[PDB]
This record gives C-alpha cells, structure tokens and sequence, in this order.
C-alpha cells in the first residue's frame, strides 16, 4: 500500500548546508529548480561557487581534524548515527517521496516503493559497516610487529546527478560516513530539493557540524571547484563521460586527489532462443524504461536470437504502447517526463538519428504531451551495431532491439562497446548462462533478471563506464586510506 | 606419460619418526603390513604404543616452544620449506607412486597422476598460505588499540586412514605446517610405509627436529593415547564414524583439546531426467567406483529419474561389467583390491545384505579373484530408502541405484541420512541446478560432475560425517588460535 | 543519569518459551528463584527436563525447514530483526536492569550502565553483521567454478551461566540470530527471570515462532539433554571446566555435534615496576572485584614487581577496606551479595584455604552482612603459585597477590596454569608491552586496562578455559556451516 | 658470505621485449646506458616510442583474449610460473646483481644480499597469492544468487623509476602476473639493462607470449605513449610527482585508464629524548643515506628533541664522516655514484641551497671524486621548516636535522607537508609511539626502525606522494577488476 502523497509539498531547505546551518551563496545569486510535469518553477536555490565551496571545504577539514568529536567518536556509534538518519528519513518518507517526483518527475509511487526504500537499505547496510571494516595484523619478515590502520582518506568531495537525487545522495554518504569520512556534497541542479531536506535531518540525528555539508550549483561552477580544490582529499562522481574526463584531469592538475567514476553506458540484454518469453519481454522492457530510461545501466541494446525475434518484438511492442504516460502523482502513471528540457530535446534528437540511419520505428517516436517534458515509449527495430542509437547513451524512453544467430557472435557484438556498466542474460540453459557471465566484460551480469541492485552487492562499471565500486564490503575501499605500522620488538614468534 | 613403475619397491623406512630420527618402539614391537593384491607381507614396522607417543609430543611440544627455530622462523620461510617438501617428494615420485600402490592397492597409473599429483598440489597451495593468513586491527570502542594475533594452536595430533595414505598426510601437514603448528601422526597400520618414507624427505627439507613426528601404529594403542594426551591442543581425524565419537569423547575426558572430524558418508547422486546420459554415466560410475569404491564421499546413493531410469541402468551395467579388475601395476588395470581382509569381509557381507534386504542384484556379486582382495563391481537395482546397503557406508565396489519421479521428492530423500559429506546433481536446467545444490544438506555439491577437489576449495561434512573443513583458507582456522591484545591508548582516532 | 529502580519488579514471564508462547513444564514442576540480598523466594519457575526440551528443539527443527519465514528472510531483514529487539530492550531498560538485580545482586547501577548497555551494543553489533558473512568465489583448478555459501548451522543450543543473564543471552543470541539459526537455551536455575522476559520481546519484535525457545531448568536435567539430543547440530555452553568436560562428552556419545566453550580461569594480571602506580592500583582492583568476583576473565593472580610490591599493596588494601558492600540497589554500593549460598560457602571455604596454607590475610576474610550472601572484600598477601587460591577460581572477591622479580619469571608463572582466558600487562615501556603481550598464553591480552570488552573484539580461551572465540567476525565461525558448491562450466577464464 | 663478482658483466639483452622475442625499436634508434662510478657507456639500447609501444600493447592485448593459454591457465599454475622465473632469478643472481651495480651504481654487496633477496621474496610472496585472492558470495535481498568475480584489470602499463630497478619489476610483475593480467613495462632510461635480462628469464620461465612486454626508451616518448594509450586499461607508476600529474592527466584525457601512484615524500624521522641513542644514531643514518639516498621514503627531516639534539648531532656527524664512499664493486664501499649526472648536479644545487638559506652545514658538501657522480656525505644542522632542503625531495646524500620541544609540536610540524609517504618515531615509551603512530599522516609509520619492507606490509603514500598500496594483500586491488553476478533463483534460503 502506498500512502497519499500531496502533489504540492512545501519547500523548507533551498540554501547552503555547511556546519549543520543554512547559508546563502556569498554571491547572493539563486538558481531556480523546475517541476519537469508543468515546466514551471518550483522555488528558488542558493547559487553555491568556488567561495562557497572553500567554506564547504573548510568546515569539513575543521571536522576532520584530531581530536574532534567525530574522530574520536566510537566507530559504533557512527553506526548508530546512520541508523538514526535512516529512521528520520523514513517518519518523513511519504513527504520526501512526494518531492522526489515533484522535483525529478518521477512517479511517487516509485519514488516511495523503490528510491525511498533503496535509501534507507542503503544507509541501514552501512550502518552496520561502521565497525566492521578490519585492518590487517600482518607475519612480516624478521623481529617485528606490522599492522595496517584502516583510517578515513579525508575531506570527500561528491558530486552526483539527477536521475536518482535521493539515492545517489545515499549511495555516496552511506560508505563514506561509515569509514569516518567528511563530505562536501554537489548536487545536481535539476534535482537540489530533496538532497537538501535530507541535510536538516543529518543535523537532527545528531551528526556533528562540518560532516556533511552540501554545495547546491552548477556544474563548471561548485563542481569544478570541488574537484580542483588543493584540500579535498577524495572525489567520488556519477555523470557524463565527458565530465568523468574533466574531474579526473582536474584531479591530476590540482592535488592529485582520489578519483573514482561511474559514467553511463551501452548495456547489452541478451535473450537467448531458450529463454522464458513472457519474463523476458516484461524484463527487457523494465531494464530500459526504467525510470523514464533514465539509468546508467539501462538494457540500451536488446540482443534477441533471430528464432525468437519475431514474437519478441511484437509482444515488446505492445508492452511499449500500453504503458501509461502522465502525471507522476497519478497512481496509474507508469512513466513520467524527462528531467528537463536539455535532456529532453537531446532525446527527440536521437529518436530522429534513429529514423534518419535506417533503424525501424515500431511505435511512439514523439512527443507524450503538450506541457511538460513527456515523450513516447519508443522501440527501434532491426538495429544494426554501427547506429549512432546503438552506439550512444540515448537516456530516454528509447529501446533498441538487435538481432543476432550465435552465441559466440552475441558476445563478440555485445562486448564491441567503449561502456561496460551492465550486462544481462536470459537463458535457461545452466552452460550458456555461465558461459556468458563470464566472456561479458560489464560490472554487473544479472542472469533472467535486470536492475537488480543490492546494498550487499558492487556496482561499477567496466572500461569507460567508470573505475572503482559502490555498494558491499567494496563501497568502502575508495573511502578508506591504509597505514601500515611496522614496529621493532626483542623477538618475533608465531 | 606414466614412467614405467618398481613393481617390488624397496622399503627404507619402517620405524617411529622422531626428532628426524628413526626410532624402533620402546616395547621394541613390530607388526606385520600387507600386500593386499597378494596377501603377502611386505615387511614389519615399529609397533608404537602410549610410550612412544609420549617422546612424539614431548619432542614435538619442545620443537614448539617461545624462541625456538621454528617459533622464530619467518612465516616466508615456513612456505620455503613447504615448497622444498613437494620437490622432494616430485623428485621421488615414481618411486613413491609405486610404494603407495603396493601398500594401499590403488592402480599404480592413478597413484602418480591423480594421488601424488595431488599431494605435490596441496603443498604447494598451503605453502602459499603460509605468510597470508593475517589477523586484524579492531575499531574498538573507547581510546584503545585493538588486534588480533593468528597464532597456532601449539601441538596436533593427526589420525589419518587409509584410503589416500600420501594424500591423507599431505592435507593435514599442509595447513598445519603453514601456520606453524607441530605434529605428531599417527598413520594407518594398513597403509604406513609411504607415510614414513616422507618423513625421511621431511627432514631432507631441513624442518627443524619435532616439527613433525610420525608414530606407524594401532588405533586403540597409539591413537587413543594422542586423543587422550594431556599436552596435545588438537586433534584432527579422518576414519569411521565409530571412532569419531571415541576421539571427541576421549578429548573431552582429558584437556578439552580442540577436535575436527571427517567420518564418512552416503552422498546422493541425483541424475535429472534432462542430464546428459554418457556424461552422467561415466561420471556415476566413478563417483562409486573410484579407488575401490573407499572414498568418503562416494556416489553410493545414485537417483535416477524414473523416465530415464532403465536406459540409464542397463548403461551403468555394462560399464560396470567392462571395469577391468586386476593387478594393480598393469597399466590396463581400473580397479585393485580392497584395503585388507577386514574390509574385504565386510563388502562380502554388504552384499550378501543387499540380495538378503531385496534389492536386485544386476551384475558382479562375488570375489573377482582367487588371491588378494579382490571383489567384483557390483551394482543393485530398485533400492529403497529403508534398505541397509542404501543407509549405511559399504566403502568398497558397490553401486547402489535408487529412482524417484519429483525433484522435491528426491531433496527430502537425499536429505534423508545422518551422513552429509557430499551430493551431486546432473542436470543442463540452471534452476534446478541452483534449487537443488541450495537444498542439499552436504559438505560439498558437484554440479555436473563428481570428486572435483581442488585444494583451493575447501571439504568437510554436515550432519555426522564430521565438523571443521579441510583445504582452501577455511583449512587454516581449525589450526589458529585466536589472540586478542587491547592496548590503551593516550586518545583515540579514526 | 540512572533513573530511581523499582526496588522488586513484578515479574510477567516465568515459564518455558517454545513457538512464541508460554508453556509450564510438561511434569508441571517449578522450582524457586531467590533474591541473594535477602535470602527470600522471588517467585517459582518452570522447571524444565528432557520432554521440554524435546518440545523445544522439534519447534527449532519445524523453524528451520526449507522455505520456512526464518530460512526465506533476507538476511537484512533478520538484522533489522535484531535491531528492533535492541530497542525494545532499551525501551525496558529501567526495568530490565532491576530484575537483573534482583535475580542476580550485581549493583543497580552497574546492571544499567553496564550490563544493559553492553547488551544493547552487542545486539546492534551483530545485527550489522547480517548480511555482510561473505561466502567465497575460489579460483579452483580445471574448468569449473567453485564457491562456498555460508549456511547457518542449524539447531543450536545454547547452555549460560548466571553472572552476567542479560549479557550472556546477547552475547549468544547475537551472533546465533545474525547468522540465520535457530535456538534451544537454557539459562540458569539461579538467574531465569531476565531472559525469560527477554523473549517476551524477542516475540514482540516479529521473530517466527520457533526460532528462539528458551527452556529454564537445572542442568543435569534440562541442560544434559540439550548436549546430548540427537537433533541439535551446534551447542554453546559457558560455566564451569567440570560441566565443560560432560558436554563435550555428550556430544561425542550422541549425535557428534559441533562444540564451543568458555570454562573460567586464574588469569595473571602483571604490574610492572615502571606502572603507573595509581592506575595499576585501581585498575587490579576492578580486574578482580568486578561483579562480586563473579568473572570468568578476573585478574586472580596479581603479580607484583618487588620494587613497587609493598607501596601497591598497602594502596590496594586500602581501596579494598573502601569497597562499599551492601543493597544492590542502593547507588552507593559497589558490591552486592554472591549469586547464591552455593557459592557463598564455597568462597568462605577458599578463604579458609588461603589462610591454612600461609597465605597473608590483609583484610575482610568474612561475612559482611547477617542476611543475604554477602563477603568481606578480601586481600592475601605473599601468596606463592602452590597455593590453593592461586591455582583454583574462587569466582569470589578474593584478591591474590604475588611477588616477583624478572620479567622473564613472570612469564613463566603467568603461563603456568592450566586455564589460559585472559591476561594483562601494566607498564609505560613499549617493548614490554609487546614481549609480554606476546609471550602470555591467553585468549585476551589487556594492555594497561582490564575488563575492556567490545563486541568487535574476540574473546575466548586458551588451554582449558575453552575453545572458539565469541564476539567480533570470529564470532560468527561456529555459527556458520560451509558448503562447497563446484559446478562444472564449458571453459574456464581468469 | 657474497660471491665474488664479475666487475665487467657482459650484456646480453639490449632490445624490446615483445612477445618473447627481442626487436630493434621501429626507428633502429639507440640510446646509451652511462655506467655512473665511471662516467663511461656500457652499451647501446634500443630506444622505444609510440610505434614501439603499440606493437606491445597490441601483443599483450592479444594474450589477453578470452580463451588464451593465459586467461585459461589455472590460477595455480601463474603461481608456479611465479615460482619458476624466482628461481631463475637465484640461479643468476650473483650476475644479476653485478649487472644491477654496473647499471646503476649502488654497492653489489647491497645488490646481492638486499635488492636481489628482496626480489626472490616479492616474486614468491605473490606466487602463493594467484590462487587465492577470492570473490565473494553475497546474501542480497530478494530471490537472487548474487557473487563476485574477481577478474584481471587486463592490459598493464607499468613505468618505474632507476633507483631499485630489479626490485621495481618485481614489486610491479608480482601482483599483477598473480592475478592474471598482461603487462607492457617502460623500464628507466638511466637504468635498462637488468629489467631487460629478466625477460629473458620470463620467456625462460615458460610465461606465455605477450604476457610481459619490456618497452626500453624515455619518458615523454615510450612513457606518455602508454599513459595515452586507448587499450591500456590500468597504468602504475612510481617516480616523480612532475611526471604523476601527467600520468593522471593523460590518464583522464585518454580512455580513463585506471591509475596508481608512489611519488616520493619527504618522511618525517622523529626521534624522542627517551630513545635510545646507539640505535637511533645509527638508523636515522640508514634511514637518510641508504641507496646513495635515493629512497622515496628517506628519512630526510631528521626531527631530534631538544634534550639530545646536540649528542645526537654529534654522533651523525662522526657516522656521516665514516661512511666509505668509492667504488661499488670493493666489499667496503658503503655508498656509490648517484645514478646519473642530472641528479648530480641537482645534489649539488640543493646543498648550495641549503647553505644559502642558513643551513648549518656540518660535514661534507661537495663532491667526493674526480671521475663518476659522487657526493660526500652531507649533514646539515639546525634546519628550519620553511628550508627548501626541508620541504623538497633531495633524493641525494644530504641529511637534514631539526630540533623540537614537545610531541604535539613534532606532529604539526612532521605533518605539515604535502609529501606523506612515510615516517619514523623513536621511543621506548608505549603511549608516546601510539600517540604518534596513530597522529603521523604517512603510508608506513616505522618505530624504533626504518626501511623495514616485507612483501607481506602495504606500501603507498598519503597526500601527494601517491594513491593505492603495493604489496601485501592490498597490492592486488589495483590489478582487479570486480564483476557482479545476479542470477535469479526459484526460491531464496539461508
Ligand atoms: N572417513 C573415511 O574416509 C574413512 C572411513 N573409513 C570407514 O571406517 C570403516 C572401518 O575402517 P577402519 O580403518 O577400521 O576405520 P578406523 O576409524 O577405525 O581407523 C582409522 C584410523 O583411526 C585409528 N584408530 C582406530 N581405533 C582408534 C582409537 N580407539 N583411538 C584413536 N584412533 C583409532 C586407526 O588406527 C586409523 O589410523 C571403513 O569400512 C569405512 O566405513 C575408513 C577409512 C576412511
Ligand atoms: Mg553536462
Ligand atoms: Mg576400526
Ligand atoms: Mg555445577
Ligand atoms: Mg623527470
Ligand atoms: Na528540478
Ligand atoms: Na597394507
Ligand atoms: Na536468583
Ligand atoms: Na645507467
């Protein structure tokens, strides 16, 4: 059951979060934030910039210093700091939920059944973490004591996006607060709103001042500033692929901080002639339109054995044209508009790539809807691999459908990509199974299912889809800096 | 390529190994061990008893103490040695190959490419091991320093069968050695020769005097008294389920030392309707078959889905009909004979159980040969749950095949025993795969195949087949005791 | 901030718990339950035998089938699960921490500030460890892919003593309950009231029915036929070396179930001279005095460095003439009475020991009180390793201390025992700290400090004080059976 | 006992590697290699650019490909290939150490009995790691089969540095061969020779082609060449913090190729007035003037307490002014030439610095010998903090000495720095190197001792000296690239 939402929630933060206290931009400019359903505005945000990010910064580097309440606060208790978090943001789920989709455009009832509930699994997973991340006590050659010390890197700069806002805001805070981190967070500007509600309840839980403070702005603006800052210690981004270069070179020309991306990708789904068809369909059309299709692990390449084609994309076709299109807060709506406008014209011109360079047009291919940034559950046909569709991250409702005869030629096609996020196979066959998520050079290989994510489980992608890992026992390695301490004693024994 | 073997090998060691040196046994007693492809015996060995295994702790226990060579010898080193040992035993492989045949009776052909190639394996895996197993640095609350120390558990004593002789020794010196543990064995007085022939390349690898110390002896006599020692910290034993609770119930008398245990078992072979026929054929018959049939964890309960249980039946007959038993030293030679006279009685008796109970004799049956210990492949058919070749661990060649309609049907029947040591399934369906090795209540479940041990992966039983696992890193655990050293420190910081 | 205690709380729960409900014992028996302040009846209790128990573990089996809600769980939720029971217990501490008084005589304050705080800690702890017990994906030889699932053991029981009620029933249900077993405990006959009424909340917080049963009753009754039911997999026992021995026994004359223990000890608390004098005093204090005595991991045998001997021993007597004894209740008192008049007795006969074999009696010696089990805080002097009371563990607040001279002797003495639970080292050198730290056989080394447990640190003992370790990841070892699952695949791939 | 060494070892490899086959660069251009005790060219080598480097990436990728004898060899065998190419390298290590001293300049004795052994110890400490670095299974929600493979990163760019070049190849060949990636290796221009005769023992060891290519040239040609490669997955580099900023930026502006760097420091050696005086003299001597001073992590601010400064002082003076400077191949040399001219010069200039900026020169200064690139040992007294020969990396043997009050003033000042690679504290008290150990922002914090490398002990940098760890567990990290697997099961269990 999901309870009522209020279609027009009120906006309490909509400025600067440093030292557990609200700030104006230094430059007193603000920004305005859209409800991508109407395409009118919402509210009014603090316009942060470089000098707001130095007071970020500072606040944080003032937290983390020696002998601070949160350096010398017990590892268990952070755990318990988490726990708190998690239970505030859930007496306040059906509010953050509502201005989740108010602010994104997603439909509330994802917004509170999934985005919600992955968030407080998230910081509730983390929580436990807190004291459990071990250092090594290690046999060393000769007369001496050597151990590693799991210490915290530091000052973690973090810029996230705006498909999932409360999400990525977890995805991010969970492992670096568990490993005793500080965080000078950027949030996307299309999607600042419930990012910053989330910080009142961080100061509510009792986190001490300078921990987390968030930096709402642009990107070439904060982001920038994070990531050529000389004291951030760590930056931790999911984006553009050309923006993942920009921070990575910034990185290098700065302080030589450390980087860690998830940037997009290609996602092949492959269905093999075996596999359970009614599952696969509905799969294979939740693993791209997800979201309003927009996820970095999207299945923008269905792969479809030629025996199976056929009836595949016929059912495809028609699960495209069923899905209801409208208002978010509506419970019948299963997807609602893009984003923002950028993102929505970027879209429209690839469905006309897609006509333009041969692809099929089985259904949709323009707009949803007169106001607001709705556009058509749209499906390409008889995709060649060569197709700008089939080559680039479209991140709309736009599903390409490829056909292929051997195994062995699947894998070949289905790993000739510069991305390498995601990967899926539907089979029934043990062998091919096993066969295939092994030779898919992808982060994630998830067998007769999709988008299956697991606070439990890594997620990262391979090649140019990023470098390192969120989530699981890995989540923590990037935020962790390691101390070996070698000591000299009268004799060693074993 | 098999180098063409000494069907008479000499014999240079045949007394107590203490110290790196030979000892006769303080009642200067010895017994007789035979050839059981002849029945001749081969020659006489130290009979060790109470006394002798008193010199073997002692010794072993002074080898251990604080500032010793190997108390101070680097971890590194302790891999060096291992190393050395299986060069050692490489560069006399032939000839132990041989001895191991003529003591146990397995086919010299499988001695050297399967019994000792697993042996040189095992130590070389373990050796590997030797400086990894690290301890941990603790985020413990309060301002204080917290580690953990991984020590050894001081002196173990090891009682090995008889089935594996060279195998039997190596995974229990392997991980003890590598984590710097002492050892006093007590090898089988079936099987004793090559075990004490290692003992002389033990010390050839330059192991430090009492590391290892090896007492060829009887159970009641030499065994009980390391299960009963008063200064043995652990035992580890691998036999008969009957003289499991012996050793438990013995330590549990005495000093409370740490026990492990492998006694035995039933393991189901559950073959799918949709296996492939040959494969699982073939792969039946040797999980049953192999060495003798003396294998813990063999196949003897074989579940064959009814609709392929008749083809699947007459295959398995006419395999077993075609397995040439004979001289052991002749290459063409898939089966020796039994271990002993004891043993062979024992089959002979199980058989004549199965005609008794029921069940419908379908090939062999009988004695394969009028000298040694030789007994046909015997397989039944239309055995049922409640018959006693079907409950208890027969240990020689006779294959049980049992049928069965339902997958759940065949969990709950598998299931169904006091023994988990192992269980297979056969089937090309990822589900059932999945379903059934998630079911199956054993130590280890093949999938596809059958006695796959690799010394990577560890084995052990569930139920009464025993406690603790052998091989892999979850082999060191039983030989490391756990210390923790909390130090106040001035103030702690993350 | 300790809130004024209810002075005799009302007792709600004294019956057997089995399947979430309340049962009397099948014979209808009760047995009572005193109040050792007083001497008087607190109320009857269930008593429990075999046939209870038999009910118990068939409701343990029933919880732990296939498919069942606690097998189906995902292990998050069992965390959450535990999570939740950590809050209702926080939300009775008042109470609970009075009825711990009164059942057990520890002080009010301690029992709430200490006892109910680390409880909580140790339920928070282990939740976190849920889903987070990691299997392995093994690299193993030939084409196949082998990995190991962590499974729960089963049916475990577990058997605690009555010095810490609430904290033992945490320390062993944590890890239990993290881990996806099931539970059949058996508290003591002298302290059943606590957890009694902790199931009433384990039953509040939505654990299936089956998966804890709490079975209170006497030992040779209840707890024998826990230890040697055929249908326990695992059992837990903390108490005395005697009862230690016939566990394990039972064990190995039933069903070969696994076995961990935690037996006593005489652990070595050495004070060297450079120590800080006024710390060292206080903290050898607590090291021996903490709960009555009544403390597995006590510092029974303080040794002294002959330099600062005669200063720490007139210190200490003095801090113990000033030990306030009296009602537990009262905020002014440090020490309660003796659990029982068992152990009264047997305290009083231990002193008598200490003086008939020349020890040096300093101060108390005797009954501090007409009614109710309290004793004099006890100090002896001059006491030599062949004593009685520097051998034996009173479990009393009898303070023994030694002189000597090297530190190289101290080892030796410190090591000569036959128990081997804890130890600790007072100085401000570092390779001291290190030496002795190294050299003492016991399960935990305290630096500078004593009695500092964290439920991130293992704990357990050497020799025969037990075996396995309890807390930290260790903790989760006896609870978790290993299954080897190598299935094989069409090629292998790094 | 050192065997006596061929002063003039012959050359036998002077090529590009590729293959296992030896190749003139494209251009047929070759670079000299300067022997730097004499000032005079060994021999000529062929000097490798982009079209070189190609060739070898290409060939690396192509042993890379899934189905290679590489990528299907188990897991133990690279470990036994690890094994082989060690004992290669002992079997030739008298002439590889010469050659090590002829190429570079440090003293053979130190070549054989520290760089060489050290070597030995890398390669096989790793050998024991390839199998077993395990993946892990996953308890995620819902009905799911989640694991995790741990797969190679694939094709390795590794460019190291002159001042241990045998030691660099193995530090770098060791983790990533163990975990079964391809690597393409720009060894030092100044230093070639050995690295290129070691291949020779790789083709020797049985490695397959193309899994080690040795590309010999400059930095800016060969180097950046692989740095900017669009099929080098990962690049590992050690050398100047200049060239680090260029590897990240190329890095970034490239195919977002993973990134791990060691980019020397200035570490902190505090030594307390309560240290012991011999050893602390005669240490933070090693620790400065080891390796001609060309250590990464050299001691080179030389913190002493006021108390002992000016015995301290003068104790180094005497050590520094007995320190034999000459030819590397007589057994009493204690330093050798610095590698080249450059950093001749350099020396020179930064010791010229130092007595600009009131640097207290106290011995030494000037250069030691007519012919080659020796320098006098150099001590400068009373330093100050903002001394550029106090905040820049010598890389020479010039020794700085600070005074200091307090320990919080010494953990300011020791911090105070943009370096962190490591740092050193000299105590015997307990408190005051825990206070230390745990305040020192370093990679490796050495007490009471310095340069203590073990194969088994992480090393890294903090700040700017350089991110992620060699050796250890952790030196496998960087060389793996984790790939989830969610299968969807019937029905999940515990
Ligand atoms: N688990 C396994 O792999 C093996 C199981 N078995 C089973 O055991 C049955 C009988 O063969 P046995 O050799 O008699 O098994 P067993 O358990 O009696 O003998 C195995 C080892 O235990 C020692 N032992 C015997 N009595 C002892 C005692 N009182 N205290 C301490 N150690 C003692 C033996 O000398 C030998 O070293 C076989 O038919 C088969 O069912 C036999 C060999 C191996
Ligand atoms: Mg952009
Ligand atoms: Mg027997
Ligand atoms: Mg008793
Ligand atoms: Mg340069
Ligand atoms: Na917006
Ligand atoms: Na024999
Ligand atoms: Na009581
Ligand atoms: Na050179």
């Amino acid at each position: 059951a999901v309870p009522a939402p209020n279609q027009q929630p009120e906006v309490f933060c909509n400025q600067i979060f440093i030292n557990n206290e609200w700030h104006d931009a230094v430059s007193r400019k603000t920004f305005p934030t859209v409800n991508p359903s109407t395409g009118e505005v919402i509210c009014q945000v603090a316009e942060g910039d470089k000098e707001d990010v130095d007071k970020a910064v500072k606040a944080a580097r003032a937290a983390f210093q020696l002998g601070s309440p949160w350096r010398r606060m017990d590892a268990s208790h952070r755990g318990r700091l988490l726990n708190r978090l998690a239970d505030l943001i859930e007496r306040d789920r059906t509010y953050l939920a509502a201005l989740e989709t108010l602010d994104n455009g997603k439909p509330y009832v994802i917004s509170y059944l999934v985005d919600l509930d992955m968030v407080l699994k998230c910081l509730r997973y983390y929580a436990g973490w807190a004291d459990k991340y071990h250092g090594k006590t290690i046999p060393i050659d000769g007369d001496f004591f050597s151990y590693t010390r799991h210490e915290p890197v530091g000052v973690c700069g973090q810029i996230i996006p705006w498909n999932f806002p409360l999400l990525m805001q977890a995805w991010k805070l969970g492992p670096a607060l568990a490993t005793g981190n500080v965080v000078v967070m950027k949030v996307a500007e299309q999607t600042p709103l419930t990012a910053l509600y989330v910080a009142n309840l961080i100061k509510e839980a009792g986190f001490p001042p300078g921990v987390v403070n968030i930096v709402p702005g642009f990107g070439p603006t904060a982001g920038a500033a994070i990531a050529s800052h000389e004291d951030v210690d760590k930056v931790a981004f999911t984006g553009s692929t050309e923006i993942g270069r920009v921070i990575q070179v910034a990185a290098g020309s700065s302080n030589l901080k450390r980087v860690t991306l998830e940037l997009g990708g290609k996602s092949p789904n492959i269905i093999m002639s075996d596999a359970d068809m009614d599952w696969a369909v509905e799969q294979a059309h939740f693993a791209l339109f997800f979201n309003q299709g927009q996820c970095s692990c999207a299945g923008s390449r269905t792969f479809v054995q030629e025996d199976i084609y056929d009836e595949f994309v016929e059912r495809s076709v028609a699960r495209a044209k069923s899905r209801v299109v409208g208002n978010p807060f509506d419970s019948k709506t299963e997807q609602g508009p893009q984003v923002d406008e950028t993102q929505f014209k970027k879209i429209l011109g690839y469905i006309n790539t897609g006509k333009q360079e041969g692809a099929k047009l089985l259904c949709g291919g323009g707009i949803a809807a007169d106001r607001g940034y709705f556009i058509q559950p749209t499906v390409f046909g008889d995709v060649q691999d060569g197709m700008t569709i089939a080559k680039e991250e479209i991140f709309g409702p736009v599903m390409q459908i490829l056909k292929f005869k051997t195994i062995e030629e699947v894998v070949g096609r289905a790993n000739n990509s510069t991305y390498g996020l995601a990967a899926a196979v539907f089979t029934k066959d043990l062998d091919k199974a096993n066969y295939l998520s092994q030779a898919l050079q992808a982060g994630t290989v998830w067998v007769n299912c999709y988008d299956v994510f697991g606070a439990q489980s890594p997620f990262g992608g391979y090649k140019m889809s990023g470098s390192g890992r969120e989530l699981g026992e890995y989540g923590l390695q990037a935020y962790t800096e390691v101390k070996t301490v070698t000591v000299k004693v009268p004799q060693k024994n074993s």
